[PDB]
């Protein structure tokens, strides 16, 4: 038993949500909360920039000094680092974004780095500014996360055509 409520079941580990997951980390504040990062973790927009607006641009510092050590991540790769006042640990997750070119097949990849944590709050990986179809991105979540995620979905007509769309 875990303290997230109001999510639609999917699968037996995957369960979804129309809601702003700013306001779902800060009052679930659950050990993981996944971020729409970039390589270069600089969170400018989407998720991305609403997380890091909410740690008071703490998340933003903390993740430039992690650059400077260990250089950019990969796409299709994580790290986990601090979820300052918004959950445990923050796993930043790089999806392709289409709108540079990105192959859209890293996708499975990316969700792969979810499997390393037992529950976990996220966004659906390479949508919004990413660029991505979203209904693909939920279907690759169920069929490569094993472990248990509560996806958020900001949307209101998004989450309702990804309910009504799944299979
Ligand atoms: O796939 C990521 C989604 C994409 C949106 C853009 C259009 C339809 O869905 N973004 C977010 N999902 C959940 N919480 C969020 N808070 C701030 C942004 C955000
Ligand atoms: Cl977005």
């Amino acid at each position: 038993v875990n303290s997230f409520s109001g999510y639609l079941k999917l699968t037996d580990n995957v369960y979804i949500k129309n809601a702003d997951i700013v306001e779902e980390a800060k009052k679930v504040k659950p050990t993981v909360v996944v971020n729409a990062a970039n390589v270069y973790l600089k969170h400018g927009g989407g998720v991305a920039g609403a997380l890091n607006k909410a740690t008071n641009n703490a998340m933003q510092v903390e993740s430039d000094d992690y650059i400077a050590t260990n250089g950019p991540l990969k796409v299709g790769g994580s790290c986990v680092l601090s979820g300052h006042n918004l959950a445990k640990h923050c796993l930043h997750v790089v999806g392709p974004n289409v709108n540079k070119g990105e192959d859209i097949q890293l996708l499975k990849s990316a969700y792969e780095n979810f499997n390393q944590h037992e529950v976990l709050l996220a966004p659906l990986l390479s949508a919004g500014i990413f660029g991505a179809d979203p209904i693909h991105s939920l279907r690759v979540c169920v069929d490569t996360v094993r472990t248990n995620v509560y996806l958020a979905v900001f949307d209101k007509n998004l989450y309702d055509k990804l309910v009504s769309s799944f299979l």
